[PDB]
């Protein structure tokens, strides 16, 4: 089930995946959780997203010394929010590798993250070019357009039935997708779309904001989105 690891939880998805789990207590809004993904390829982990903070991101990197005890040869993060950006700095301090999508490295500045040091640019059928994103072993990278925020990517795992949404997919059961100054309101429903076609076969949808879900976390989210074009 849930591992507790001090104000962090682990739980395991597949025998060489993990999603990770931190919190921030955000003024209005309580304690919102954000998820990601930890994946061991052989020797070596690959993480996607930070947590919240520096120090929750060094925490999932003592977690995995415990639990895996292999190196971590480098991150991907979904978008330049602070969820799954904002503990840039504790990757870099102890020495990985970390990538995203061009345009989240040019908009971390203003958004207040730290840039990762690696840009993934993209075809123009969403998958990434595959010279940007080197030895990424089981990660495969899609940009499905722009949803959540413009610069979203997605990712899933091959030889598993996971894919990571992160926060552009919301689960089934989700009431609403909100008002969201970021959003691309014109284009958010094609891309939800668009990632559920990227990775047909995913039978478990993994997401930023909910446990994961069947494909109708795709379907309702894209859905859903429908009713705001
Ligand atoms: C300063 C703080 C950073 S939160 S990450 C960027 C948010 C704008 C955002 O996109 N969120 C926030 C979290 C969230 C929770 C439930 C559903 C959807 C989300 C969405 C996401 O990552 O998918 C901030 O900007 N805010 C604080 C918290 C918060 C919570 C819910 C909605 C918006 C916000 C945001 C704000 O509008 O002030
Ligand atoms: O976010
Ligand atoms: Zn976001
Ligand atoms: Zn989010």
């Amino acid at each position: 089930g849930d591992q507790r690891f001090g104000d962090l939880v682990f739980r395991q998805l597949a025998p060489n995946v993990w999603q990770h789990t931190s919190y921030l207590d955000m003024p209005g809004f309580g304690a919102v959780a954000s998820n990601g993904l930890i994946v061991r390829d052989g020797g070596r982990v690959l993480v996607v997203d930070t947590a919240w903070t520096d120090d929750q991101t060094a925490q999932i990197l003592n977690w995995i010394k415990q639990e895996i005890n292999l190196p971590v040869a480098l991150a991907v993060v979904t978008h330049a929010h602070q969820d799954k950006m904002g503990g840039m700095d504790a990757l870099h301090a102890a020495g990985i590798a970390t990538y995203a999508n061009a345009l989240s490295n040019q908009l971390a500045p203003q958004e207040g993250m730290v840039a990762a040091q690696h840009s993934l640019t993209f075809a123009a059928n969403g998958w990434v070019e595959p010279a940007t994103a080197p030895n990424f072993g089981p990660l495969k990278v899609f940009y499905p357009g722009p949803g959540h925020t413009s610069d979203n990517i997605t990712v899933g795992i091959d030889g598993t039935d996971i894919a990571f949404g992160g926060c552009l997919i919301k689960d089934s059961k989700a009431k609403s997708l909100g008002n969201l100054g970021d959003a691309d309101t014109e284009h958010y429903a094609a891309s939800a779309r668009a990632f559920g076609a990227a990775f047909p076969k995913a039978s478990m949808i993994v997401m930023s904001h909910s446990a994961p879900d069947s494909r109708a976390a795709i379907t309702h989210t894209a859905r859903m989105a429908d009713k705001l074009r």
